[PDB]
């Protein structure tokens, strides 16, 4: 209250005035007045005061009632592997309650503290401009005798409920106990060691430079005789993982500019963890790799093997650092991740987590490299020759188009991997939960996909025979599109988000409570969401202008460095989301 | 670790004797360590009793100076001494209590430690007895579980604030807060991140120039005028790097170089700071020089490009804004102002120092000669044609020595150091290092006057220039041995003839390793005659185009001798004279 106070000051001193400006009976009047408003003002920031602090004791209250009864039933759950893990949570919440009802004593002790100190200075303020002794009376009896500031019984009983918490739970641990109950927590990184930053910087230098000069050796050195398409259908997947990297880092600063606990909800361990800079580096010795291989490629200085050895090598080298049986270059993050791909993969055996369906889903705006996988494959296997020299083979032989067609159709499958691998495991969590709210309804999204691969392949294996009633066939793999992308939008807003929720408040098509600080960032994820998801829609508009053959192929290129950012924007909110419920 | 990794490597044998042996070994060791934790107990114990004691006698003299000070207040200029006399005792025992608080949590880590070095052990060797014993008696301390001391402060804090400031409790607490202590100086993430992108894209703009200069490079267009020109920036970065790495080196050993500098504490930059300028300059000479090769714009002459780099170097400096480092800036040219004078200013450290560098730095003080000379009356500004853009005898004169206009530009740093050298012996009246550092750069003079009019005197034909240019590299020789002398003797303060157990080398030395200094004596016997080359070289058939190429391969090496006469120099003054 000390505004008011101060515009208080204010406008009593304009209504003082000077000695021989004024009459005695006028400048007494005025005084008056301004005493009555003073009277007023304080009675008012009195009864404010009051019932603040009665709130801040009910409140109080009911957190020393909850942390004692979350203390009741974890007492309960250890009087009467899994288990030890399940044990290892409850201790971890106990403390982490412990550290909030702290921190929530500390801060209102300094606000009750700051509020007797402004108390304080309005009174002397008032003493020294309206010459009344009324303030300092007022704020002896409120400030001095406020009961928040006399009682501090809470302290020594959070230090009772602390020192028990680590007896019972903690064992005597007292070093565990004071760094999960410590006053600091986000906010300050810790910052790595400079070298590691060092070597994130120069990395990406290196990338930037390297990039600058294959395209100004694009531009200008590159020779437009031969179809260098091909090249990109090899590399561009390479590319879109070394940016699901790139994105990946900052996305893990995200969960840590919110303060969303984001390691439990992985179940990794609390002391060893992957921070960002880590990932950082990664993306740049992997984009470094990329950008000498796709130089060497494209300039070939020695002219013995032109260029079955570049893409090769890279892909080579790259297999061998994920697979690296050595206790180096992260190992431990490598073995992690292999041991829960084999878990994704090796489903039936043991339960599903968070993680296994996260990483099904981010493999499933991935499927774009096991296309180029198959093409590799595919180019390697059956039309190209390895006796020759260069490649300068021209488009006019028929020996073309051979796996550019679709053939057996095999493309399909390894389109759908992701969607079938989500299929089988969210109906393995109907047949584990037995629930079925929101679990056959997941079945379905996930089927619309082989409904939209099936029908878009055999359109494309048939149009060539004629069969004008092709026309019906194109119709329902349109119709089935807008319901698979209807089904995707609605299930992402109201499931994965939780927005446009009947229950919005005055956060209008949001939820009660967020996380994030700008509400504008939410609205322009979601503007984003529903342009890039309706993204092959753009793509028919070319089909529906153009007869030049091929035209879809380059367009189909930009547009895979766009489903990354859509993940990359969605990996956001559902963490925010998950952060309420359990699975 | 040490536990972990030691006992691992004794591996002893499975089958060599009966298991009761293993047994009564393991027993003696757990006795040991059992034995040495009791020790350490007992001396933190101890400890942590010590400290206590101290603060308690610290709170009985704080409530002992707070009853007195109320007792005197209960009973203007005895105001004033009465608030002056409560704002002492404030300070006082605000000083008693973050003492009080940091033994506590000195003897707290040192518990901590303890314990958690007893469970590595237990943990090791699969042992249970050291943790319980750790659990039942060092975790059972109940001088750590009282905190009665931080509540007993705080309702002190607030009774003096109550009864004495009447009412300021605020600036009382503020007086008064002290808790988490701790603090450090570490570098912002971002200047590491600054200076990694620098280096990385100045090494492969480096790839990319050795590439592109061996490959598109063809010999018919003029090369040598651009490396006389280029010479100057590459010497600049290079000493920019080395100063960085050389204050570094200050900095980690303990050398206070900051007080025997008379630096503001903070040091006005920091080794970082160096590390990302001189990338800054790399960045910006290798985009020039590529911009002067490969020429890809328009029609844009090759003329310019040096220039706005050269620019952009006194538009460093002389900026007039507020940013890019403007506490440095500003230093360094009023610096550079008062060395340049010398009668006009006082004497100090830096101005020598500064003096020194600028000696070594030789060419690039008259590459700028060259500079304004081809610019003066070798330019070709209006227009592009067959203008000579080949070379002959007319263009030319001026990369020779034949006017004094060189021999002077050789000789400005000498200048100085003699000027400067003079004036400290004329307002300081002392005889023996200021006059024999007169003769020591005497020598330059006479060496490079020698050289000038042998230069001078070759081009008409005098006799007596065949006799005089054999005068002129014996007056080489008595003047370089000369300056070694110097630099070990008084410059670094080394062949002490009252050596003691130390070989070669005085008596306290702060460096780690004697080969370091070993190094730097070898390198400084090689780099002081590295003359004897270039006349070696030149002392036969003169090969086409071959006269100043061995100077640019020379040119960083004396630098590089500036690095290391650098370490000693700044020791020695700060260990003799602070």
């Amino acid at each position: 209250q000390y505004e008011a106070f101060k515009d208080m000051l204010y406008s009593a001193q304009d209504q003082a005035p000077s000695v021989e400006v004024t009459d005695e009976d006028t400048v007494k009047r005025y005084f008056a007045k301004f005493e009555e408003k003073f009277f007023q003002t304080c009675e008012k920031e009195l009864a404010k005061i009051n019932t603040f602090y009665s709130e801040k004791l009910a409140e109080a209250q009911r957190r020393f009632a909850t942390l004692q009864n979350e203390l009741q039933s974890s007492l309960d759950a250890q009087k009467e592997s899994h288990e030890e893990r399940v044990q290892h949570r409850n201790i971890k919440d106990l403390k982490l309650a412990f550290s909030e009802f702290y921190l929530s004593l500390i801060l209102l002790q300094n606000y009750q503290n700051l509020n007797f100190t402004g108390f304080r200075k309005i009174l002397k303020k008032h003493d020294k401009i309206l010459e009344t002794s009324r303030g300092a009376d007022w704020r002896v009896a409120h400030v001095e005798v406020a009961p928040f500031y006399t009682c501090k019984k809470i302290n020594q009983l959070i230090s009772e409920t602390e020192a028990v918490v680590t007896n019972e739970l903690e064992d005597g641990d007292r070093q565990k106990a004071m760094k999960r109950l410590r006053v600091p927590p986000l906010g300050a990184a810790q910052p790595a060691p400079a070298w590691t930053t060092f070597r994130v910087g120069l990395f990406c230098g290196i990338f930037i430079v390297l990039n600058i000069t294959l395209v100004l050796a694009a531009v200008f050195k590159l020779e437009t005789d031969r179809s260098i398409w091909p090249l990109i259908r090899i590399y561009r997947g390479g590319f879109l993982l070394i940016e699901f990297l790139f994105l990946l880092g900052i996305n893990t600063y995200g969960w840590r500019q919110a303060g969303v606990n984001h390691v439990l909800i992985f179940e990794l361990n609390p002391r060893s963890n992957l921070s960002h800079q880590h990932l950082f580096e990664i993306a740049g010795f992997l984009g470094i790799l990329w950008c000498l291989s796709l130089l060497a490629c494209f300039f070939a200085p020695i002219s013995v093997i032109p260029t079955y050895v570049y893409p090769l090598a890279l892909y080579g080298f790259m297999v061998f650092f994920l697979i690296n049986p050595t206790k180096t270059f992260y190992y431990k993050s490598r073995f992690w991740l292999l041991k829960l791909l084999f878990r994704v993969f090796t489903a039936p055996f043991h339960k599903v987590g968070f993680a296994d369906f996260w990483l099904a889903d981010q493999l499933n705006s991935l499927s774009v490299i096991l296309m180029d996988l198959e093409y590799m494959i595919c180019f390697y296997s059956l039309e190209l020759k390895w006796d020759e020299s260069k490649g300068l083979l021209p488009n006019n032989s028929e020996e073309s188009g051979i796996c550019h067609k679709y053939t057996y159709g095999v493309r399909a499958i390894v389109q759908c991997i992701p969607a079938w691998l989500r299929f089988i495991q969210c109906l393995r969590r109907y047949r584990d939960t037995k629930r079925a709210f929101p679990h056959l309804v997941n079945a379905g999204k996930y089927s619309t996909t082989f409904f939209m691969v099936t029908f878009a392949a055999l359109y494309s294996t048939h149009k060539e025979r004629g069969h004008s009633d092709t026309m019906v066939f194109f119709y329902l793999w349109i119709v089935f599109y807008i319901i698979s992308s209807c089904y995707t939008l609605i299930w992402d807003l109201k499931m994965d988000w939780g927005l446009f929720d009947k229950n919005a408040g005055e956060n209008t098509f949001l939820r009660e409570e967020i996380v994030y600080p700008q509400k504008a960032y939410y609205y322009c994820a979601i503007i984003e969401d529903v342009i890039l998801r309706f993204a092959w829609t753009i793509q028919i508009s070319i089909t529906s202008t153009t007869l030049l053959p091929h035209s879809g192929d380059i367009i189909a290129t930009v547009f895979a460095p766009l489903e990354v950012f859509r993940r990359f924007v969605w990996n956001f909110f559902r963490l925010e989301n998950e952060h309420l419920n359990n699975c």
